[PDB]
């Protein structure tokens, strides 16, 4: 928790997307480095002496930094990441005197674990969505390399083989591909009102399939 240390340093870890660091800087060592700013505004430092410095948006697309008042007091910081970076990547703070013998904040933002495959005949991967504003991926691969259905809008309804609209089940819910990669995207931002299960195909060129589904909670 607290950057007590003159010369010291203390290290966090964020290891899932959507998991939180909270540190302090103590009335000691009351004033962050780089200057605190909220949102957009957000600078990290990029080297452990903070000689180097970024903005948060350039090194972490989807985090945020809070502050708030302090316990034995100062500043209380809270990181939050939304989605991993695609490499493990490090941030860095000081705390430091007023004005400004300094204390440091290492935080290792850990790499995204690389999507579960469907790469082999009649196997189903079952995947959740279990909150609001999340997203759950996959990869169609080996050689059940097509994405089935084709259009991003559509889905089908365990049996896996009536196409509907997607967001006939799931209002606002999208899926999306990096088509290079065999990698498909299910998001929704609001849950639906009642559990649904989402089926996809992950087909080889003769219409075998690796079946996919997706149990998206109920509201």
């Amino acid at each position: 928790t607290s950057c007590e240390t003159e010369g010291s340093s203390i290290s966090f870890t964020v290891e899932k997307a959507g998991h939180v660091v909270r540190f302090n800087c103590p009335s000691t060592l009351e004033e962050i480095k780089p200057a605190y700013e909220a949102g957009d505004s957000t600078k990290v430092c990029t080297t452990a002496d903070c000689s180097n410095e970024a903005a948060l948006k350039d090194v972490l697309k989807s985090a945020s930094l809070a502050q708030a008042e302090g316990s034995s007091g100062g500043n209380d910081f809270t990181l939050t990441v939304d989605a991993l970076p695609e490499a493990e990547t490090s941030v860095f703070f000081l705390c430091q005197r007023t004005g400004a013998d300094k204390c440091g904040v290492h935080i290792l933002v850990k790499a995204a674990p690389q999507a579960p495959v469907c790469s082999a005949q009649d196997h189903t991967l079952e995947l959740q969505i279990t909150a609001a504003n999340s997203d759950t991926s996959f990869v169609c691969g080996g050689t059940f390399n097509v994405i089935k259905p084709a259009n991003a809008a559509k889905v089908l309804q365990d049996s896996c083989e009536t196409e509907v609209d997607l967001v006939s089940l799931v209002p606002h819910a999208s899926r999306s591909a990096l088509e290079q990669s065999g990698l498909i995207k299910l998001s929704v931002t609001d849950l639906p009102q009642q559990q649904q299960k989402l089926c996809y195909r992950c087909e080889d060129s003769s219409q075998k399939a690796c079946k996919v589904l997706v149990t998206v909670s109920a509201s």
